[PDB]
């Protein structure tokens, strides 16, 4: 819910936007 950082992170090769919800992640 209070989203943010979660899916920042991913960014190490490949993956980027939003948070999708609560749950997050990389996925592209």
């Amino acid at each position: 819910v209070g989203c943010e950082e979660c899916p920042m992170h991913c960014k190490g090769k490949n993956a980027n936007p939003t948070c999708d919800d609560g749950v997050c992640n990389c996925n592209v």
